[PDB]
């Protein structure tokens, strides 16, 4: 679990979504696995904004936050997924790290800010869910 909160956006993964996130959306995309929903109080992160491929994620399955060299947000199959549809999902940047189910939420983040979520896992390696392009969480 996780989540990004910048400005009055809550942001997270589309498969963890809640009824109150599904009630309050501003937007989704499965393709994304990305759910935005607002909120009443502001928060506390800033988005990166950079083609930064180097960063820091945070692991809960692990309790720990690993420094990792990351791909650049692109098209990928994704193996027997379990929490939503089991292929081709974008915008994710892969890394060689620890990712199970549950660790999906956990934070990327460069010198720049948060750079995504975590949302894939397997065979040592850790998919991110992109959100540097999304220019629009920066403001209204
Ligand atoms: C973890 C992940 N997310 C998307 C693809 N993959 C991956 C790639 C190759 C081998 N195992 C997993
Ligand atoms: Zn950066």
């Amino acid at each position: 679990s996780g989540a990004i909160y910048v400005g009055n956006y809550r942001v997270v993964n589309r498969h963890l979504a809640t009824h109150n996130d599904w009630a309050n959306l501003v937007w989704e995309d499965s393709s994304r696995d990305l759910l935005v929903s607002s909120t009443t109080a502001q928060g506390c992160d800033t988005i990166a904004r950079c083609d930064c491929q180097t960063g820091v994620y945070y692991c809960s399955s692990r309790r720990k936050h690993y420094p990792v060299s990351f791909s650049k947000p692109s098209l990928i199959f994704v193996e027997a997924s379990e929490y939503y549809p089991a292929r081709y999902q974008s915008h994710l940047m892969l890394a060689v790290g620890h990712s199970e189910p549950g660790d999906c939420g956990g934070i990327l983040r460069c010198q720049h800010g948060v750079v995504g979520i975590v949302s894939t896992g397997g065979n040592g390696l850790v998919g991110f869910a992109d959100v540097r392009d999304l220019l629009w969480l920066d403001e209204e």
